[PDB]
DNA sequence: TCAGGTAAGCAGTCCGCG
DNA sequence: GCGGACTGCTTAC
């Protein structure tokens, strides 16, 4: 089979690799790598390198790496250009693997692990390490074993060994229903002693040295713990076992106030599964614990114990040493369903990166791009100085806030990477510059033609079309591949709704789940035979449906990252090839873009509607348009609809087959304006919104820029089993706004937009009447908290403080000496309460680390002087009244006078 | 901690305002 | 009270 590498680091003058060999095998070798940078030399050296922009250059191959990276500062105090590779051990990847890498997942490493530390004092200092590390679970993809470490002895309490056979057992039982499928699974292991305990687990990782070591806050205190207590019990070098190089860089104090501690492994690549998530998951959660990720994403319950984690161990170590195990098994089915490793791994081994550079775009695409110009003997350009400037960004439209009935959207594919593709936007492209017109100019099509020779952008710039530039070449392979997982996405929602539907008339049979493949459109055969499934098989084809869909979508979504990360990393200062005339190049067409296909939509519609200069496009924003549908739907009748799907159905085939063949024209004609190399902007129909045919449903409502509702019938061809709410930018969709609220906004919208001011009265009234009965957490406010050292003066707020952070400081004046009361972490997220007035808090707000329950001690305090009508006002009553004014609907009625008594 | 981006809404602070 | 200048935060794209 074919070589590929694991691990890759540059320890001075060697470059140390970890790879598997040709015999499928793990083998580790050290380099004395000769690297080779490159200058510009006068033409006449007859060589066969030259820069992106033609220019010669000779090749300087030096001894060693330190030369090299001396050489590049001599050139810097010279001021010549340093041409080449400066990142070293990329080069050695791309000259060691120069080929598109084949990997097999299954001959990597993978491990997942976490620790348990008792402390009676505060929580257990990652850098200090000053007490006993008394379990870790270690799970090893290879072996497929979770490797459990278990302290019995310790001055923090002597414990009895933990039982397989209760962990096993249902709580409901008495047990720690540890899953069944991973008991066979355990290999446990207890210890007398922590020091025995530490040297054993050092053995198995040097027996078992992870590759791809994850986790949840791995980096923040796993593996600085088990790095900082091998450092003070056995001292350091013992510790550097961890590395398989025995190099490890500790960075790290970020005080204030203060003052944690990060280590890296040379030779292991940590992806910490919370980062992962962060970047890769498309989400905004309120909390980061586990526990809360794991009822998001799994629907599984909370870890509960009796009183608090310092006295967990002492009082029931049989639970504590199962919920261990299953933390880590938890990350485990987290990413069986969101793939987030696999994905690691596809994209760094298609870059040629270590693994965990995956995290910065601006790595992936200097390797890509870098791999691609070797390729052709051409050599890359130096890295430079810039500084930081604001630039323009895309077009919004200003919409009128209203309801609206019946709406369609259009939006483009793929905007800024097929912009880069159609006007050929790359480094090496630029052939010159034009003079300017206003915007508005090109929009109308009234500017002159800027260019009869290159491929222009508005923003004045003007680009070769003859030859494709790295940057488009490139996009264009990742654009495809994002094309392809997408297409798999929406087969398997389009089959979701299927089995949905479905499922309104389940049969009474029994029946087993079909055996097909949820990537690709059912056939009828198939759906004939899903018509006669039971619910039970119905259920479980839905749920393999949406595995296969949130699959699609992780590979889908995380390319369109990556390729949009490009867009905008040529407006990032830290990128190679940065430049904000290329920024700009992307954003400006894009503008036009935007306004000229609304210009062209209304012209179509007003042509078809035999009338001039009525307004169809209602909204816009950076690369989509909504169009209202009320004068089509009322044109035919409305009466003339057997039902909501006829109507439907009757503005999908009039976007398929009148606007968008009518957009196709419109675009077509811009790229001949702008003589652009190839015409790529491909808008196809969004969204069908309107209310339920007979309802008094307002079908969907705007408030402002970003913020609007729609009732969804049909989204890009999936045809749903039940209406979808489209919202955008409202508070049911911000991680600040509390759960509850959240909810109940939520069923306000729907009423609004299925039912009518009638059904939002009702429902007004009812939430209401509930509100004081609901759970605190589920009615608090959530808010990052930045920069909580800049306002404490204190500690009391500051001049300026920001209402969370006075939240955060009133906390911190509460849990003064109480030992086991959680910390506010700078950056982390908090639950935030107002305070009715003369509170023993002595302020309008109290603040505590969100994903946890306030501190015993103060906890009934908060409860008793919590200001219910103020958080009611702020976080319900106050959004609602914008969408119901925008909506021109009243979710309460009159006042006023009576009352009228009865008695 | 160390390197995609901009546009833009709302919560809240502070203060001007006869 | 409301509004404008401003910071902070979180969203749409
Ligand atoms: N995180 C994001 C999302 C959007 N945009 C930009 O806004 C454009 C439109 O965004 P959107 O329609 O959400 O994504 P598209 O890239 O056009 O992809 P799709 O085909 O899914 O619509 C993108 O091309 C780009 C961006 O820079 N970064
Ligand atoms: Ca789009
Ligand atoms: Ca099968
Ligand atoms: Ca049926
Ligand atoms: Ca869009």
């Amino acid at each position: 089979m074919k070589e590929f590498y694991l691990t890759v680091e540059q320890i001075g003058d060697s470059i140390f690799e970890r790879y598997i060999d040709s015999n499928g095998r793990e083998r580790t070798r050290e380099v004395e790598y000769k690297p080779s940078l490159f200058a510009h030399c006068p033409e006449s050296q007859a060589t066969k390198y030259f820069d992106i922009y033609g220019k010669p250059c000779t090749r300087k191959l030096f001894a060693n790496m330190r030369d090299a990276s001396q050489w590049i500062k001599r050139m810097e105090d010279i001021g010549l250009e340093a041409l080449g590779m400066d990142d070293f051990k990329l080069a050695y990847l791309s000259d060691t693997y120069n080929y598109e890498i084949k990997y097999d997942h299954t001959k990597i490493r993978v491990a997942n692990f976490d620790i348990e530390v008792t402390s009676p004092d505060g929580f257990p200092e990652p850098s200090q390490a000053k007490h006993p590390i008394d379990a870790i679970t270690h799970y090893d993809s290879i072996d497929d074993r979770f490797y459990v470490f278990d302290l019995l002895n310790s001055p923090y309490g002597n414990v009895e060994e933990w039982s397989i056979e209760i962990a096993a057992k249902l709580q409901e039982q008495g047990g720690d229903e540890v899953p069944s499928e991973i008991i066979d699974k355990i290999i446990y292991m207890p210890f007398d002693n922590e020091k025995e305990l530490l040297m054993e687990y050092l053995n198995f990782w040097q027996q078992k040295t992870p590759v791809i070591l994850t986790g949840w806050n791995v980096e923040s205190f796993a593996i600085p713990y088990v790095y900082n207590r091998i450092k003070n019990i056995f001292g350091e070098s013992t510790a550097k076992r961890l590395s398989p190089h025995r190099k490890t860089r500790v960075k790290v104090i970020e005080n204030m106030y203060g003052s944690r501690e990060i280590i890296t492994l040379f030779g292991i690549s940590v992806l910490d599964y919370i980062d992962l998530y962060k970047k890769f998951s498309f989400t905004n959660q309120p909390s980061y614990s586990l526990d809360y990720i794991s009822e998001f994403e799994l629907n599984v319950g909370k870890l509960k114990y009796d009183g608090p984690i310092s006295k967990l161990r002492e009082s029931n170590h049989q639970r504590y040493i199962s919920y261990n195990i299953i933390a880590v098994y938890r990350v485990l089915q987290i990413d069986a369903k969101r793939q987030f490793i696999n994905l690691s791994l596809d994209m760094g081994y298609y870059a040629k990166i270590q693994i965990q550079s995956v995290f910065s775009p601006i790595k992936t695409w200097d390797a890509i791009i870098f791999n691609s110009l070797k390729e052709q003997n051409k050599v890359i350009p130096q890295g430079r100085s810039h500084p930081v400037q604001p630039y323009p960004g895309a077009f919004v439209k200003e919409p009128i806030p209203n309801r609206y009935k019946y709406v369609m959207s259009f939006d483009l594919t793929s905007l800024y990477p097929s912009i880069i593709r159609q006007v050929n936007i790359s480094p090496e492209t630029i052939a010159g510059t034009f003079k300017v017109a206003p915007l508005h100019d090109y929009i109308n099509a009234v500017a002159e033609r800027p260019s009869d020779v290159y491929s222009c952008s508005p923003n004045g710039m003007m680009y070769y079309k003859d030859r494709d530039g790295v940057v488009p070449t490139e996009i264009t392979k990742v654009f495809n591949q994002r094309k392809e997982h997408k297409g798999y996405m929406l087969a398997a929602q389009r089959n979701g709704e299927i089995i949905k539907e479905a499922l309104h008339n389940p049969n009474l049979s029994v029946d087993e789940p079909l055996d097909v493949d949820y990537r690709f459109d059912f056939s009828d055969e198939i759906k004939e035979k899903i018509k006669k499934l039971s619910a039970k098989s119905l259920n479980e084809m839905l749920f393999r449906a949406q595995r296969t869909e949130v699959a699609g979508m992780t590979a889908q979504i995380n390319r369109k990252l990556l390729i949009n990360s490009l867009a905008g990393a040529l407006g990032n200062v830290w990128f190679r090839y940065y430049d904000l005339r290329n920024a700009t190049a992307i954003t400006t067409f894009g503008q036009m873009a935007l306004q000229w296909i609304e210009r062209k939509v209304n012209e179509y519609l007003n042509e078809v509607c035999g009338t001039e200069g009525e307004a169809f496009v209602l909204y816009g924003d950076t690369d989509s348009i909504y169009v209202s549908a009320d004068k089509i739907i009322d044109k035919v009748g409305e009466s003339k609809f057997r039902d909501t799907n006829h109507w439907v159905d009757f503005l999908d085939k009039f976007a398929r087959e009148r606007m968008e063949p009518a957009i196709d024209r419109g675009f077509r004609e811009m790229c001949e304006y702008m003589n652009n190399k190839q015409h790529l902007m491909f808008m196809d129909r969004e969204a069908i919104a309107g209310p339920p045919l007979g309802s008094k449903g307002i079908g969907g409502f705007w408030t402002g820029k970003k913020r609007y509702a729609l009732n969804v019938w049909d989204m890009e061809g999936t045809r749903y089993a039940e209406p979808k709410l489209k919202i955008m930018g409202l508070e049911t969709q911000k991680s600040s706004t509390p759960k509850a609220v959240q909810k109940a906004l939520k069923e306000c919208i729907r009423r609004m937009l299925q039912e009518g001011e009638e059904s939002l009265q009702e429902y007004f009234k009812e939430f209401e009447k509930e509100f004081r009965q609901l759970n605190y957490i589920s009615i608090a406010s959530v808010s990052s908290a930045n920069n909580i050292a800049k306002y404490d003066v204190g500690g009391f707020p500051g001049p300026k403080c920001p209402f969370h952070i006075r939240g955060i400081l009133t906390y911190n004046r509460a849990i003064k000496g109480n030992i086991d009361a959680p910390q506010v972490v700078e950056g982390e997220k908090v639950y935030v309460l107002p305070l009715r007035e003369g509170n023993p808090f002595g302020d309008k707000c109290i603040a505590w680390p969100s994903g946890t329950e306030i501190t015993d001690l103060i906890k009934d305090d908060v409860l008793h002087w919590m200001d219910y009508t103020v958080l009611l006002e702020k976080t319900f009553i106050k959004p609602l009244e914008g969408f119901t004014s925008a909506a021109k609907l009243d979710y309460e009625k009159k006042a006023s006078l009576f009352d009228m008594f009865d008695f």
